[PDB]
């Protein structure tokens, strides 16, 4: 009866969100990644964009599953039929955020939070700075999935 | 002949600033309340409605007022005949930057600055985020007092 | 086929503890509770107390069992048939200290490290902190199981 | 009515700690220095000199007094008939230790906890690096009160 | 053969970075002060009024050299004929991110990050707050260049 | 004209240790590497297997040398005729207290200390986590040089 939400907005995913991804499958007997929306734009890549990259990025995770946020995520989580958010924390997390919102979503939804440290190698790898090395000319192809790198190419050129 | 300053935009007031109201209150003779006001919009509510919230929650402190700030800190603490500063620290706070403000204040204008951390109960709760929570659906009245929940609800609606 | 470990001395185990058996049941099909040895004294209860601390204090937990662990922790979790870890993390807690712990565990075994926030109300409690109150002669009742006070009170006295 | 009480084991007090001081009682009617004992040894100049070296230090402020501390420091806050702490915090400060007893203070006798940045020139001073220092050598007058140069320079030689 | 790069857009340069700037230059044969530009606005100083602010600030280092900034740093280093990066830390810094700068930075170019502390007495002062500051007031000309007072003084009135 | 020393106990020197060489190598014409004694035992290895463990991991870097260091580092940096310490900074690394230590330095010595990130990869090891593990039978050789594995592994057995 176990399972896990790992959220976020994946634009785009990164090796260090597969690192997370696996090690969340490994332990929970569904996982589940909560693809969230963007209000309008400031976004590099559209929902369909994003969903392809994970779904292409965890073909070797059975019992992982793709689905687009929507709301609050402890409301995703519960209609999930989950009570748990599995986040990795890496370089440039602000943890302490990541605790204050852990709490509150405690607070008003009884969901519980794991955390979990990225892998050595990954952990200076985000979305946001892999996109902005990516737009000035910097080749950041060894900490994105191959499905991620493919269009990031084709965005460029 | 002691008194201490409490600023912030309170967008609304919360629980964890009323705790730290009722402290200072309790070690100064004197507690003024700055609201500091928006250059525009981006607010929640008017200045009207922060000064009315933030009354309504602080009838018990009779030796604490709420007057609006304008301009620097440093000034209006002065300009109040004081020379401290109050300010808690919670869940969520960047306490690095309160550092860097409290001695760019002492530098600029010999105006202490005091800081307690809030009551764990209260610890993840802050303006901003119990706005966005709302916002989504979510019920933050625990941490909010009551003459903010029932403008926040008739806000909502 | 999951399960999680929670490691520590637990000399004695406080309700911030409790909090983390708890999630980590509600999380995992199997939590394995290993009380780590102390190589000679320097510690205020025996063996034997505190694992009839915890078993005592943990009775409305069906899926939870306790055991003495000997030597590495990655070692006892793979005995156990786990390669998860549950820890919480509080206020005093050397978090830095727990990643390189937590990364090191990962090298050398494969076990994963999930760390969770302990409930704002116990996050300032720790096993140190409570015995030295409680040596002093401060009452830290409200933040210890009673299995744990009724032993404290009768350890002094 | 207002008070504070400033605890340590000031071995020996700084000038980091004499802005604390200072600064305490520019704010409180009354300020009460607490230099808390040492169960045996281990420390660098004994009870008498250290209250000496603090009364020598602070003839400048006339509503402030040194007093020896016993057991918790709560208790001998509530004997002074005071419920307010103020402590420094400065390079090397184990502020996460800080907040954990302050928040552990707070819940077994109601005491307030007060924290004041140290002025940015006795931000990297401690007793006890200052005394690492001056054991192997190295001038630190500058970042100690002539009393306690004058006692530091006498032990050595 | 040595030589090393202090980044930043210096908007204004404050004394902060001019310590940084001699400490790197007592260390490295040679070093240069990479300005970087702004997309469009919202930066205080144009290009030319910060250069001219810099230089005019680093007269007595005459192994120093200021240049404009384009794309990533680490291609500006690399440009440069070197492979280090010399950035200050100091009250307010994200050390965090640029943790993961410097790691991102090294990954992707083979370029190395050194940080330094700033002195203590310019450990709160910052080219944001110090404009901010000014902005609303404030005198923080003991916190910056008299070549930039100069022009800082000139913008207001 | 350029030099830099690299202190510490390298009890023993690790992987981490050595990437911290090799840059300070790469920047500085000359690096001196400062075993610091040990007043007694605790000390896992002697100052003559440090030197040689040390030595013989650092064939590859010709402007780098071993020596052993007493009494306050910037006393050795000052007789290495260098005004420069570089430390790395990895994580566990009590990066607060260093930078206590490094302005200490500077104010008593005027002695400049540069931080540098150490790899990803041996971001998690320390003489300390190591030794601990390889006692109770973890395998951490891909964490250590091999002059360093070796007498490790002589020592067991």
């Amino acid at each position: 009866m176990t399972g896990a939400v790992c959220p976020g907005s994946f634009d785009p995913v990164t090796l260090g969100h597969v690192d997370i991804f696996e090690r969340a499958a490994a332990q929970f007997d569904e996982v589940v990644v909560a693809i969230l929306v963007n209000p309008a734009k400031t976004g590099m890549f559209d929902l369909d964009e994003r969903i392809a990259m994970v779904k292409e990025s965890t073909t070797h995770l059975p019992n992982l599953r793709v689905q687009v946020g929507h709301g609050l995520v402890v409301d995703f989580v519960r209609s999930c039929g989950m009570t748990a958010i599995v986040k990795g924390l890496r370089t440039g997390t602000d943890f302490e955020y990541e605790l204050q919102m852990a709490q509150m979503n405690k607070h008003i939804a009884g969901v519980d939070t794991f955390f979990v440290a990225t892998a050595p190698r990954y952990s200076f790898v985000s979305s946001s700075l892999a996109k902005e090395v990516a737009m000035l000319g910097g080749d950041v192809s060894e900490l994105l999935p191959e499905p991620v790198n493919r269009r990031l190419r084709d965005r460029l050129n």
